[PDB]
């Protein structure tokens, strides 16, 4: 019933560009791209939590291929479109510098997606994957998604199905909070969708933000996801032992350790043992982390 690998790296499907747009506005930092592409082609079926692989052109040193790169959907089943014709990525491009030369150097994958024309056919992609990140079947989980960055493609799918769409089987009645961190207002990734579903569903959606730049801590510091799970540890592990809860936490990995130490902190502050409650969360099946 979990698609996975409809296509795989030998001989992805062929993609077509049908949008591409940036997502931080303007004073933000950075560029992050929302790029969706038809797929109406090829049997590409997917759920929401899942991700694809693009192979960038061209070729390394030996005439070869390149590896392909994993992007987490961040469009339901469904795609943007509603006519599961299409299927969408939140694409951050890589940047940094050599520490011998100084040169500025730009991964080819999300530089590549990143300035995709639209209407550019050829796109190669690969079959879905994973089964880490997907949404519970339960419909009445709490959904708690901690979320930096490009980590919040997997939960905008999540929260679209949640509260975006009319299903012919399910609908959800839990409670979900999404914890999303981010340096300034400019680049809350898909602000108004999130602020939009936050305004019409006000006792089922929780939205916390977390802005590096513009809210300051207690101790004068920058507010980051660490420090909302901080300041609302309590209510976190309340949550955390109902059976009915599931954690979810993606980004790239520089978010975990701080988030893993706030968590084991707040643990023994008030006695109790993450690590336990992290095991015992994982044999549940409730912890999800796709990190990157
Ligand atoms: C499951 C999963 C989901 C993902 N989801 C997303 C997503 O939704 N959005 C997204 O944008 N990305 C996502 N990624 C990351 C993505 O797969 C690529 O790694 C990323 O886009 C960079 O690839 P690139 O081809 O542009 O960079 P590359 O050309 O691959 O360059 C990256 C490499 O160069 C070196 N390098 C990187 N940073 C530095 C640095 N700071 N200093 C020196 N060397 C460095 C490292 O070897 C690094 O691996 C995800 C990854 C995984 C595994």
């Amino acid at each position: 019933s979990v698609p996975v690998n409809i296509y795989r790296p030998k001989t992805p499907f062929l993609g077509k560009c049908i949008e591409n747009y940036e997502l931080v506005d303007e004073g933000g930092s950075g560029t992050v791209r929302h790029v969706t592409f038809d797929i109406s082609e090829g049997d590409l079926r997917y759920l929401e939590g899942q991700s694809i692989g693009i192979i960038p052109p061209g070729e390394d040193k030996n005439g070869k291929p390149h590896k392909l790169r994993l992007y987490s959907i961040a469009s339901t089943r469904h795609g943007d479109m509603e006519d599961n014709k299409t299927v969408s990525l939140c694409v951050r491009q890589l940047e940094y510098q050599d520490p011998e030369s100084g040169e500025t150097v730009y991964g080819v994958c999300s530089t590549y997606l990143c300035n995709l024309p639209v209407g550019t056919d050829d796109v190669k992609i690969t079959g879905p994957v994973g089964k880490e990140m997907l949404l519970p079947d339960d419909e009445d989980a709490t959904v708690v998604m901690l979320a930096t960055g490009t980590g919040i493609a997997p939960f905008r799918a999540f929260l679209w199905r949640m509260f975006k769409e009319q299903h012919e089987d399910y609908k959800f009645k839990g409670k979900a909070w999404l914890i999303f961190g981010v340096p300034y207002t400019a680049n809350i990734l898909y602000k108004d969708d999130f602020e939009k579903m936050a305004a019409e569903n006000p006792d089922n959606f929780r939205l916390t933000y977390a802005i590096s730049r513009e809210q300051k801590t207690a101790d004068g510091g920058k507010v980051y996801v660490q420090s909302r799970v901080s300041e609302y540890a309590d209510e976190l592990f309340e949550m955390i032992q109902k059976p009915n809860t599931h954690v979810y936490m993606c980004g790239l990995k520089g978010m975990q350790p701080p988030i893993d130490e706030t968590f084991t902190a707040e643990a023994e502050k008030r006695g109790l043992n993450w690590e336990e409650m992290r095991r015992s969360m994982k044999k549940e099946h409730r912890w999800h982390v796709e990190v990157y």
